[PDB]
């Protein structure tokens, strides 16, 4: 990651962008495993194996909250609800691949973020 990234704390501006990243994946078609936690009845030993489950309803309240200080945090927790998803699941699973093109979408709209704060 680039050192804006790592090491810029967000503001207010930025926060509007974060909002708009987050909103832009709750309505993409393929979020839709991702909106809200993981139901432990539809998986077994789900949080017996993911030690730090994630999930977009979770982020839209830490965005609202100003949880995040740096983009990095942002991104981190963006990527733990793709990583746990191919951790629990096989290749092969609906829900994998939904973690492999909603995760291409976020790095698009990420990459668009960090340029619009450059400017
Ligand atoms: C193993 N597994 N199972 C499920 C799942 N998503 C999912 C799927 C459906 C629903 C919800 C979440 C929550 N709200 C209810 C419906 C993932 Cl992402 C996963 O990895």
């Amino acid at each position: 990651e680039d050192a804006m990234t790592v090491l810029t704390p967000l503001t207010e501006k930025d926060y509007e962008g974060l909002k708009r990243v987050l909103r832009s994946l709750q309505a993409h078609k393929m979020a839709w495993p991702f909106l809200e936690p993981v139901d432990p009845n539809d998986a077994p030993d789900y949080y017996g194996v993911i030690k730090e489950p994630m999930d977009l309803a979770t982020m839209e309240e830490r965005v609202q909250r100003r949880y995040y200080e740096k983009l990095t945090e942002f991104v981190a927790d963006m990527t733990k609800i793709f990583d746990n998803c191919r951790y629990y699941n096989p290749s092969d699973s609906p829900f994998y691949q939904c973690a492999e093109v909603l995760e291409s979408f976020f790095v698009q709209k990420l990459k668009g973020f960090k340029a619009s704060r450059s400017h």
